[PDB]
């Protein structure tokens, strides 16, 4: 149901116009400097999956709580299928840049023969054909026409794909550390300190943007609900427009190719 406040419904309209117009105007310019090599496809399909997920959401959320509107059982679930298929096509893309950066230090001899363009152009096809086959899937407390046996399906997939990202960046910081002993001290503390101040920022902008909201969404299935948790889920849902703005500050800015190609044109 739709009860937040009459008082806390006049600041989100100003907040979503400043955390909503930059994420459009940054994920567009990033796709205006792409150049294309088979690990720059995976960074491209999460700069197009965060320009669509920030228009359907900013149009539905400003419609449902501030100035009011009603719907039906087939009109409403169609707009809800455009924020469910665009928030798991922005997490499955974070699962492909952490499986591409894992077959480059674990088997560094084979990264120009395993990961080729015939297996990196079909790979993002088999995510957009599973994320719209589990978001049209309703063929059948806070989400109106949704039964509780379906919120134990979406959370149980988005959680196990965030436990292959906090393992695929804690094996690059162990393999580049034992290696750091030999080709520095014996070989001729230099290499594992330039990968320990960017690789800690990727894991502290992910656990504070998929950890509060994936906890409240468990408190429905895992027991009773109440009144004051319905008013704080409407501010714990604007974190998704915070983890759409910082993504081209961590993946596009932190490079030597995308920052020099920009400089020349
Ligand atoms: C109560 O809903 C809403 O009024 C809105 C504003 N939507 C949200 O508030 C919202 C906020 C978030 C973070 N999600 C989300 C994201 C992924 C998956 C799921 C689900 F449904 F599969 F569990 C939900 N939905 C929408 C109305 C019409 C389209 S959206």
């Amino acid at each position: 149901f739709m009860v937040l406040n009459p008082s806390q419904q006049l600041a989100i309209a100003v907040l979503s116009l400043t955390l909503g117009t930059f994420t459009v105007l940054e994920n567009l310019l990033v796709l205006c400097v792409i150049r294309c090599r088979p690990s720059y496809h995976f960074i491209g399909s999460l700069a197009v999956a965060d320009l669509l997920g920030s228009v359907i959401f900013v149009y539905s959320f400003i419609d449902f709580h501030v100035f009011h509107r009603k719907d039906s059982r087939n009109v409403f679930l169609f707009k809800l299928g455009g924020v469910t298929a665009s928030f798991t096509a922005s997490v499955g893309s974070l699962f492909l840049t952490a499986i591409d950066r894992y077959i480059s230090i674990h088997r560094p001899l084979a990264y120009k023969r395993i990961v080729t363009r015939p297996k990196a152009v079909v790979a993002f096809c088999l995510m957009w054909t599973i994320a719209i086959v589990i978001a049209v899937l309703p063929l059948l407390d806070i989400f109106p026409h949704i039964d509780e046996t379906y919120l134990m399906f979406w959370i149980g997939v988005t959680s196990v794909l965030l436990l292959f990202i906090v393992y695929a960046y804690m094996y690059i910081l162990w393999k580049a550390h034992s290696h750091a002993v030999r080709m520095i001290q014996r070989g001729t503390a230099r290499m594992d300190i330039r990968l320990a101040k960017t690789l800690v920022l990727i894991l502290v902008v992910l656990i504070i943007c998929w950890g509060p909201l994936l906890a409240i969404m468990v408190y429905d299935v895992f027991g009773k609900m109440n009144k004051l948790i319905k008013t704080v889920f409407a501010f714990c849902s604007m974190l998704c427009l915070l983890n759409s703005t910082v993504n081209p500050i961590i993946y596009a800015l932190r490079s030597k190719d995308l920052r020099h190609a920009f400089r020349s044109m």
